[PDB]
């Protein structure tokens, strides 16, 4: 496995991150085991994933692994309770969420606590002072944000610096096909000392090259493009030339960005987890990157 | 039920708040149950109400309700012990009050801790640093004030902003008849990101229209006005035209103010609680508001 | 009993403070009981008094009294352990002292924690950040100083204001005979919002009028003055004219200073404690104060 | 024993510090006992020394000694776990290291927690806010650094002052032969209120005078100097003239620097510990210091 700093911080994450997004218990547990076996250190989940089930299964699967060998990331913000305080980023919801996450993960601290979507109803002073109280308490170490507006990332990072809350992580959608964060988000985050942990790097199967024309919700939207699956198939020669699968090429491609700390995989197939983990440390030649862009053409979203 | 932000905060309160101000245990418990059944989320009490009895009964009645579904507000400042440190807003009295309130309410945090009347003997730096220590400790989330001078509200809000203490709530007397807070208090609070949770909205029965001329202490003072009960009776046609009781019109009237987060009801009649709760989300036409003012005339206190 | 604010704070102390300075256990316990019976709320001790014995006896005697009715003051700084970290005001000694004081006093917080003598070896930033940590932790509420240089009082008060540590109390030697603090200490403390709790108000028996010429250490130094005991005897007519004992006149005299919050008594005679407590609320006429100064003449230390 | 302030702080350390650097358990335990018997108060160790064994043995040997009589120093930064978060000075590694050190040392606080080597991967804001959280929590009292660049010492001291983290200790290599820290490190530390606790004062046996030409790693490098052992032998007359062993002269020499708080000894011979401890309080005449420099000549590293 290869490792990167998560932004401007002393924290190191595995270049491949296992994200058990929610399937029977045994399939999830065996997939997490496969990730550990492959040298993955960094595990991502959320309170909302399988409504607490993802956190509980990660807690069980990681039990016994020395705490210093694991980077545990979870989230708060999506609805996990009834009524208007059962969601969002208020001091109330964040304070009522953290102890449940700690108990289900079977730990006394979370490495990276991520604000799941920006909450326009919560003043950033209210949220960042709540994070300050949890860092002072030793319940969370570092703060992340998921799919936030760039201006709110910068505001949060500023307040965090003032309050001694490390703001080190952003979790975008980023793949060979989905490049929206390259314009403003990744540049701003690099300026602010924030690293990306990338979601949907295999675009829910589209970038595996396993699916032929005429053979999730993201995959649904991709199928509005009548050329994308045919274009991914044409990557296989490019991948094989570099001694990679199409999936390994997709994961390696995301890791070529110096703003990226890690790429998330979520496969429930033990063999795919081990193969996808070997994407770490792979350098792609510039000529390979040029003809990837030529093959995918106007299927790429900028 | 309808919900509002409590000032500039991520906290949402029910537009109707149940305030069990202090009657046998069973009447109080059944009234709180009626409020829960009506979709009321936000409950107000104080250490001093029935000398600890109100907090203990709210703790019992709300037991089993998921914590994230409830907004629990209590108070400190009125006398609950003997001698000059048994009252007021000193670090000593506030620190010696909070654990009793938590134990009686059966919770590990209070959503809104309200300073019950301004204490000229306590420096606001002393009080606001005490609130800071309780927010850091996770014992209180948000701070309120009850019937404070506007200048002390602004001072408290300033210090709170500096110390990361959310100051989000003021509890005035506010009704169709008692409009004193409109002049300075509500305008200043809106400027400071503070929402009103309104007390005596039914003026201890005067604004129910149930009481005829010649048929609590506030009701005592109202009866010095030889026209007020007759004027409230003349609202019934206006209420019925809008498909409301006089009590529902009174509660709806307070909620028409954009500075108001919630209106407190305290009825011990299960049927009245359910009826009064349906005041939430009711919009009053401007013409209705004009002739309310015409009917009540010089009985209104500005 | 009469009460005063302890400096610019919300804390109220009894004008008569019981200080069990160190005699058999039973004499100490019965004297504390006598003070409680007389309406004394405010008790002073120190780790060093009878090497932990004073704190343990106060803890036992005050057991059962509601916490809100008591103001418990203790001290740190004098030697209570072996070696150079067994004394002074270092973070180490203060942090290793506080839990012992809490356990012996049988409380979870000390109202007033007093720095017993200024420690030139400890930076005031080091001491005041230690006090900050104990206030944040809820182990101490308010900070005092005993016989400090005026410049270090002002420095401590400044840092305290910045860190949200209430600095409200100074404990001088102050009596009808010992007036050294009037020149600079009391004026500066009044400016800084600090109240005096006065020690040696009866000058170890000299100001009781019980001791005749030819009939601790402070009393030793007083006997170098060949006129002081004769001069105190001549106060008895002045005292009796005002319906006071000489001891009550001495205690009342200290309380005439607007900079004084409280006067400490330490008598082991139950009858004297009850009599001395009645000094509270006594106003002395200006003509009485003038002829006190005439009677004592050059025995007074300025 | 003689004592010094550890930098600008209220903490006093013994001029001789026992450092059980890692031999059977019994030899280590008896050596620590010998140090206690000699009046040594100040004990240094590290998580990494004998991989947790040094801390566990110090915890056992010091059990029963009153806490106020001991200054316990340990370290974090060197590898104690697998993978890239099992070492360095990240919030993660520091937070995951401190409770192990407390449990093995059998204490609820460490007097001096030393950052073992500068970590270029961790922002000093991240490290110093972690130290702030541990000082607030009462788990560590004072902060040290070991063999840091002078510019990072100054940066850390600045942030520490702002956050109320006492930065009081630097642990250089310093001996009669190794004088590198005299140029910049000791001068800067004296300016910043930091005292030295000196390692390798006997240069792993070279400065004992026990080893003849032709009779570890530091001793290995010294033997590249074909004159150093012969030059140390020529100190014996100088030592004997002052009533010292060569080892006592070496330890006394380090203590002549006003920037030095303490000199570390690590001997496993009970007799050597007691003899070396008597180096404390020894003043060396200027003429003695001049001819030491003449005897050692170009063997000294500046």
């Amino acid at each position: 496995m290869e490792f990167r700093s998560l932004g401007r911080s002393g924290l190191s994450v595995s270049e491949i991150v296992y994200g058990n997004l929610l399937t029977p218990d045994e399939v999830v547990l065996s997939s997490i085991r496969a990730a550990l076996d492959a040298g993955v250190t960094t595990f991502d989940t959320a309170d909302v994933y399988g409504m607490f089930r993802s956190e509980s299964l990660l807690g069980r699967a990681l039990a016994g692994t020395p705490r210093e060998e694991l980077v545990l990331c979870t989230k708060v913000g999506m609805p996990t309770g009834f009524g208007p305080n059962g969601r969002g980023l208020s001091r109330k919801h964040v304070m009522e969420s953290v102890d449940g996450s700690l108990r289900r993960l079977r730990v006394d601290h979370i490495d990276v606590y991520t604000a799941h979507r920006y909450d326009p109803a919560t003043p950033l002073e209210e949220l960042m002072w709540t994070f300050s109280d949890l860092v002072r308490a030793g319940k969370i170490l570092y703060v992340g944000m998921s799919e936030w507006p760039v201006e709110r990332i910068a505001e949060a990072a500023g307040i965090g610096a003032r309050l001694g809350v490390p703001v080190i992580c952003h979790m975008p959608r980023y793949s060979m096909l989905w490049r929206a964060p390259e314009a403003e988000v990744i540049p701003a985050c690099r300026d602010l000392g924030i690293g990306q942990i990338c979601y949907f790097t295999l675009e829910q199967g589209v970038l595996t090259g396993k699916y032929a024309p005429g053979a999730a919700p993201l995959m649904r939207r991709w199928l509005d493009d009548d050329k994308v699956l045919g274009r991914v198939e044409r990557l296989r020669p490019l991948a094989e030339e570099a001694g990679l699968t199409t999936a390994q090429l997709a994961l390696a491609w995301v890791l070529q960005n110096p703003g990226v700390s890690g790429a998330v995989i979520g496969s429930f197939n033990a063999e795919q987890v081990l193969a996808n983990a070997e994407s770490a440390g792979v350098r792609l030649e510039t000529d390979l990157l040029v003809r990837i862009d030529e093959v995918l053409g106007d299927s790429v979203v900028h």
